[PDB]
């Protein structure tokens, strides 16, 4: 089975499973789970932050981050296509009583600061109270320019606004920058880390930030339903992932870069390629046809006019070759 | 005094006050105020709708309108600069648990239906549930083209979306169209009518729609705090205004077109004139100074880079001539 | 028409109407309404508080007070039968994301402090965060003992909790205590005043408290839809009420005390009498019969097994005699 | 170590861990995890319901259950000491916009139906809309009488209310009843099953109900953050527990009855013993001291005036004998 629908489908390696089954555990609600604590301390330390908290999903990581930053009536400036505005079902507004102020991202994935500036509300009773700027790195595989990350950080300080980064795929960006995680997380107040995508974990995400901030985050995690018990079994996998699966993300990137060239030399229309993502304009007509045609040969893609292919540790290059052949044969 | 800050500054005429002091009243919570009932029946009949509800303000009329249309987790497509998104402190999301989905309006004030369609969410757990399209007529004085109004209605019927129109200045649109109110309200499920701006009432707005919709609105009005007692005294002004203050809106319109030419003559940079509003680019270097200079001559404006001047029954052409002379002196 | 359903049905006297029609007004949103400001300053001054804000209803006065005191996730201890828990449709929870912790009041109308104490939550992530204690004076005509008001005040300071008093009928209690308003409002951080009940106003209520508190209240009043324009027309009536209708509440009380004795000597079962309220156990059977039987002779009561009769300025004693006759005749 | 803090402290048996490491997984968001699907199908079939949904915690299971049953402005009748009212940080109201209506449970843990009926709100705009009755089985170890369960169900059908049962320890009730699960679940619309307490799972709870109800729950799970990926590894433990850890709950029960007698012998004041819980009145003068003394001997308890001791598969009778000896030494 060749699954290119997303990097969320990565399954645990035997080594990861072993680390999981041998991890000492405790009751996380009581703060007695050794492995959970260890994962959190390690993440805080690696990012230059004071604390971190483990969550069941990146969606809850963001929901909690937003609740922790914004009180009732406050607002967050975010992307119209950002995950914590568009793909978390309006959670920040629906459950958190937070006003979202979405704006279109530039082609490079950043939120134009001149545009963010026009959305910062005056301190007048007619408006929501602007409090947070939220970013997303990577954004649809897009690695945000580092100069912008720094400028966004400077700008938010000037405007007394906090800055959050949805880092579901932050390690993909890190590998692509060729720098240390800390050199990019210094430009935010808080950020998330998904362990269940390219890092290969079964479940789990982390929210990282200032001690006091994280303390509030614990309150919100409890209310939203993410305060688990012996979650050390899951956190164990995250530690294994962070110590063994970061560098090979480069293989996912090289594989995507390779596949783009393949599909290219196969009649396919590759719109763009970034880190572990490739976007192909298949078109309305062949969209559903291609979907079934692939699934028939154990190749899974989220069929659509513009298909998003995502590489990861459970897809090898030979497997990409075979999918490339099938795609080159489909065009007949 | 000469007030061009907004049309909300209108004060009761002598005739309106008499109607008020002479109106029969009752407890509106019990549904026993003859004047509120009469006002609501008249507005309903005048617009071709089943029912109407009187509220303390247009803000509450919209908040209640949004709550009546969208249940928790649902979403409304609306303008980035629309009043019930930008100027009501994010009430729909904060208090209502509704996801707002703003988009930029086109220059004529409409929300391009191609963009609205791009925002309708698929029925998938990752998204909010698109339920309503909210419009604004007039929008900063701009009158929406009638063809678009019919187009939006048809568009929403086809896509099973409700259509709400914030009609704070809908009679300014009606007068400008040269048609009957009902000829434009047939293109919406619900709409609001502000009585306290150009129509000259001291307080009050109305929400109009079908009987079932309004019955839900009544519950939301109570909860949000608009369930008043002897509001008949306030409703009486509304009735006086709808019967005696609608046609004269043409005077305000003529006065704004006139003032626009007077200022153009004076050297001011008039950006645009639409119904009872005209926009002047004063610029940052003169913003505050113009505000003080005018305030000195007993002319009140909302100083700002781009000054919005609003006309109404409490500002005459002669007074506008004086303002144009002061402005003229200011520039040179 | 003899209306005993509530004191909310009081209509404006000619003098009140005159004060209303002659009051100088402004735009309250801009803070330019002279009469609104005057009503607020006078109320703050009379109660020893720093500021006050005028609202369309007592319901919005409480909704706003609760929002101003409690942030998302905080909690207020209140009565199971208190108006801002039971009769405002769950507004504090529904719109404000505030957890209500209701408890049964004692027979005297107070919230037993030993009981309030057991409901104050530990600072643990499993619980809502206790922040406010809310009272109600009068509570179903019941005048709360002054010693308790003082003890409740002392207790909340010891527990670092704010204290709010729903004073819809605070002047009835004031008259019954025979003291100055300030001697009872010193035992709370904020309180409300309804002008539209025994005080005789058509619409309106006031929220009073600390400057900073009230400033937040202005934000919430705007969002909830209570920020009106020329509301000086309404506030004028409140000033007239506060300067002319406070002392005669004693007449309502004497009238209630008189009627109790009458209905008593008529076969009626008077359960209790407090200030301007009388409660009669009519029973399931005669409940609906009595309702229609009265309405037939222009006597309006909220028919029920236990009828609540409320006296006020629009009911004279002769009128109570006539209703007493009808009730004594109904028992045949 | 000897942990009597709660049954949530249970750690995976050797057999459970093997089942976990050997379970086939998939992406649960896509509905492709065979083990989650199997767990959900098994629970549904075992309880006579149409569907089930796996969640990270019982808190989320209840939050989602409440959201699925009550729309905004609706209300649930629930116990003042019930977990989804008292111990979930007011989530239903704070995040869900649902009015909670708590009432004291009777000594046997049921909510007296006469009191529940007194709380059903009339259909009037002043009230929240009563929608759900929530129950707790077991409640602090107390098993609800089966006659009451049938009585509540019948009561809610007659009054058109849905019935939810928080079944964190429902198998403790089942074992105590000596009947099949389905014989008690027929008396509710929905119920939860906690897998991480007495059943010995590291994490996880289940919400069970009809297909339509569960489909709405799936949306709320996503929004609140419980939409995990390869949760099959966690679901596998749940399946192992339901098939191998239910009958032994009787051992925990016997151990608690035994420990209660051991402590009575030692001079402790045993308030009550119900299933796997026993309550000891330690008193304020000895609360903290007992906590330290025990913690010294490697026995963990939740020190407090009234200490709640909870038994489970990780505490044997021999260990309970040691605790009884330490306690005995403590007292004299
Ligand atoms: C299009 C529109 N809709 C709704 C409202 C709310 O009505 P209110 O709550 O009674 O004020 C206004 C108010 N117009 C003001 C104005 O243009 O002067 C603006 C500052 O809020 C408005 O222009
Ligand atoms: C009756 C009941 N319902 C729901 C829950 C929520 O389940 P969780 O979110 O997985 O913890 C608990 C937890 N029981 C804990 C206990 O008894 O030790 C209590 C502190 O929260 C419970 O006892
Ligand atoms: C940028 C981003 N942020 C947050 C999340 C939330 O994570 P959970 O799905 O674990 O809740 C995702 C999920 N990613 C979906 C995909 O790209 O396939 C994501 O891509
Ligand atoms: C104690 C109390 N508090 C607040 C309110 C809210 O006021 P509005 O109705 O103006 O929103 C009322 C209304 N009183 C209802 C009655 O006794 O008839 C009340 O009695
Ligand atoms: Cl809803
Ligand atoms: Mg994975
Ligand atoms: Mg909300
Ligand atoms: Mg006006
Ligand atoms: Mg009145
Ligand atoms: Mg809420
Ligand atoms: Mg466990």
């Amino acid at each position: 089975m060749i699954d290119l629908r997303s990097d969320t489908v990565t399954r645990p390696s035997r080594a990861m499973l072993e680390a999981m089954m041998a991890a000492p555990v405790g009751d996380d609600v009581y703060g007695d789970d050794p492995t959970v604590n260890a994962l959190q301390d390690y993440a805080a330390e690696l990012s230059g932050k004071e604390a971190a908290i483990f969550l069941p999903t990146g969606t809850q990581a963001n929901l909690v981050a937003l609740l922790s930053h914004c009180e009732r009536g406050e607002e967050y400036i975010v992307g119209q296509a950002a995950h914590n505005y568009l793909f978390e079902a309006g959670g920040a507004a629906v459950l958190g009583s937070i006003q979202p102020q979405p704006i279109d991202a530039a082609a490079d994935g950043t939120l134009p600061l001149d545009k963010v500036a026009m959305k910062i509300k005056p301190d007048d009773i007619h408006f929501a109270r602007t409090k947070l700027l939220s970013l997303e790195n990577t954004h649809n595989g897009k690695v945000l320019p580092r100069e912008y990350l720094k400028e966004a950080w400077e700008f938010t300080r000037k405007r007394n606004l906090a800055l959050h980064v949805d880092g579901a795929r932050i390690f993909n960006a890190v590998v692509a920058y060729g720098c240390e995680l800390k050199e990019i997380t210094q430009y935010c107040d808080s950020f998330t880390i998904c362990l269940s995508k390219g890092l290969g974990t079964p479940v789990g995400s982390l929210l990282v930030g200032n001690r006091d901030y994280i303390k509030r985050a614990i309150r919100w995690r409890k209310m939203t339903g993410g305060g688990m018990r012996q979650s050390g079994i899951l956190a164990a996998a995250g530690m294994y992932a962070l110590k063994n699966n970061v560098a090979r993300l480069q293989e996912d990137h090289d594989n995507t870069a390779w596949m783009a060239e393949q599909l290219r030399e196969a009649g396919a229309d590759v719109m763009r390629q970034d880190t572990n993502m490739l976007f192909v304009r298949v078109g309305e007509e062949n969209a559903a046809a291609l979907g079934e045609y692939m699934k028939a040969r154990n190749v899974l893609i989220n069929a659509s006019p513009i298909v998003r292919l995502v590489t990861h540790l459970d897809v090898s290059r030979a497997q990409l070759a075979e999918v490339a052949a099938h795609w080159r044969a489909f065009l007949a």
